[PDB]
C-alpha cells in the first residue's frame, strides 16, 4: 500500500 | 490544475 | 509531482 | 518488506 | 518544522 | 468536526 | 487525533 | 537532530 500527496495537471 | 491525495493499493 | 510514502513486499 | 519516503514525477 | 495531519473538534 | 493540515515551527 | 511528523533539534 | 514519525491526540 502506497499513500500519495501532490497534484496533477488533468483529471 | 488538481490537488491530489490518497492511495494506491501497489506501483 | 507526488509525495508517496508507504510499503514493498520485495524489489 | 522494505518501507519507501520520497517523491515521484507522475502518477 | 513539524507537520501536522489531522481533525479537531472544534475551531 | 474540521480536518486540519499544516506545519508548526516548534511543539 | 493528528498525525505528525518532521525534526527536533535536541531531546 | 532527530526525526519523528507518529501520532499525537491533541494539537
Ligand atoms: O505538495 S503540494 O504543494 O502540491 C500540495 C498542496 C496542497 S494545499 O492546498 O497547499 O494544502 C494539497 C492539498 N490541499 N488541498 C486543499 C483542500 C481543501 C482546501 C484547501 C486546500 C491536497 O488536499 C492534496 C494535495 C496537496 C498538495
Ligand atoms: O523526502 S522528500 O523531501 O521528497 C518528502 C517530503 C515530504 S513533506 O511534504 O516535506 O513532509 C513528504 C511527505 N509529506 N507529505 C505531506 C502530507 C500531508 C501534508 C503535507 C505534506 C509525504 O507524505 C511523503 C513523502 C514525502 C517526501
Ligand atoms: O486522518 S483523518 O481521517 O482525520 C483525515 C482525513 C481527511 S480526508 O477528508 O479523508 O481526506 C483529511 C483531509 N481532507 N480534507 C478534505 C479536503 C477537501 C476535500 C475533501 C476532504 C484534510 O484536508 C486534512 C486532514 C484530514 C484528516
Ligand atoms: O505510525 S502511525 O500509524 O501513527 C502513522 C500513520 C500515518 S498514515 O496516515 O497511515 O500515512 C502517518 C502520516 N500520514 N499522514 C497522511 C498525510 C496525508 C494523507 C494521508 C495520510 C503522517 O503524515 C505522519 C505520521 C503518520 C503516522
Amino acid at each position: 500500500k502506497v499513500k500519495v500527496w501532490g497534484s496533477i495537471k488533468r483529471l
